[PDB]
């Protein structure tokens, strides 16, 4: 939507959190280094009124050996946001990825999955519940009156619609899930806000497995608020329709919706990336443009069931999304951006994605002017 509009510097446009504060919340994944970044810091004061971590909450990152927890890069961002006036969401007090392998391990160092007595894997489950218990219990207790939203666990359900069979669930099986909600709801309070969060949310069998898994935790009163949507999507898929189905069904249940990291690729899957920010075809953010326009007339059609849209970074020059941006060169060493077109080698992760409605040089996208209207 509208390509007339003018590639200003984001700092000259209208405030992005303001043209959706009675929606929802608008917000940016970030890293402490881009709290001592100028253009980092006032594209935050301008634009956002939410944050999270896109790292330094994880795990790994909190208590990388047991009973070393380092708070100081957290407390970095809480204390930029209080003095900001945004809400914060803390990414995530469990994973399967970025998660320290001493809670895996038993009393005597082994792995605890290799364990076969049937006494030894229950000692082995209460130990790693316990350690569980203990990593919430040390973050909640020091940020329960500054951080109202909480990813308690994230993509805990396999994209085959079963149980991700992570060593959570082999060591510990279900309750690991339990735990976690009822740990973070006892050390905080009622006054945090506990979401389960996941990725293709929208895509069946893991939709309706996640549906039904929340909706049996409840009934077994575990606490859990709402639902947040990572939202790592494509420029076509998943369609606005799938998306509106999603939403519904799990608000059907009493649940918040949260979209969580929000990007919107130029690529497909597996990506095919342009090597370059400038090799992009324009023609590629006139198609992103009109998909965020889509998207986000979507959003406020659903915001009494949104409370919050957090983009997975702040402008171009910085996006996780990169990592994935694989090259295919031709045995003649051209690009390969078409999915089905021959090629002869991959440089993995060596491309450049454009996902935000904010560029590079931080001046604004047409998916910018797409968003801001009211049209
Ligand atoms: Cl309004
Ligand atoms: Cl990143
Ligand atoms: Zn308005
Ligand atoms: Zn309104
Ligand atoms: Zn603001
Ligand atoms: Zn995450
Ligand atoms: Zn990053
Ligand atoms: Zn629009
Ligand atoms: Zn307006």
């Amino acid at each position: 939507s509208y390509a007339k509009k003018p590639h200003i510097s984001a700092l000259n446009a209208p405030q992005l959190d303001q043209r959706y504060k009675n929606e929802f919340t608008i917000g940016a994944a970030v890293e402490p280094y881009q709290l001592q970044n100028e253009k980092d810091v006032q594209m935050l004061k301008r634009h956002f009124n939410s944050i999270v971590a896109e790292n330094v909450m994880k795990p790994i990152s909190i208590q990388p050996e047991e009973g070393k927890f380092n708070f100081e890069q957290a407390d970095r961002i809480v204390k930029f946001a209080k003095a900001n006036g945004m809400d914060i969401r803390f990414h995530t007090l469990v994973w399967h990825s970025q998660v320290p392998q001493w809670f895996f391990l038993d009393k005597e160092g082994k792995p605890m999955v290799n364990e076969t007595d049937p006494v030894k894997r229950e000692q082995n489950k209460q130990l790693l519940l316990k350690r569980l218990e203990t990593h919430i219990k040390t973050i909640v207790e020091r940020y329960k009156d500054d951080i109202k939203y909480w990813d308690v666990v994230e993509e805990v359900v396999g994209d085959d619609g079963k149980l991700r069979n992570s060593p959570w669930y082999q060591i510990a099986g279900i309750d690991y899930i339990k735990v976690a909600f009822q740990a973070a709801r006892k050390y905080g309070g009622d006054n945090i806000k506990l979401y389960m969060n996941d990725y293709n949310t929208e895509v069946e069998p893991k939709r309706t497995a996640l549906y039904n898994l929340v909706k049996q935790l409840k009934e077994e009163g575990v606490p859990i608020d709402g639902i947040g949507h990572q939202s790592h999507i494509q420029i076509g898929w998943p369609s606005e329709a799938e998306i509106e189905k999603t939403i519904n069904m799990f608000a059907a249940l009493g649940l918040d919706n949260q979209i969580t990291g929000l990007d919107v690729s130029m690529y497909g899957w597996p990506p095919r990336a342009y090597p370059t920010y400038d090799a992009i075809p324009k023609q590629k953010f006139l198609d992103q443009a009109a998909r965020y326009d889509r998207l986000f007339k979507l959003y406020e059609k659903l915001s009494d069931k949104i409370s919050n849209v957090t983009f997975w970074g702040i402008a171009d020059n910085h996006t996780w999304l990169d990592s994935r941006a694989d090259v295919y060169y031709d045995a003649n060493g051209n690009v390969v951006v078409d999915p089905n077109a021959p090629y002869a080698k991959v440089e993995k992760g060596k491309g450049k994605d454009a996902p935000f409605v904010f560029g590079p040089d931080y001046k604004v996208k047409p998916a910018y002017w797409a968003i801001i209207d009211h049209k």
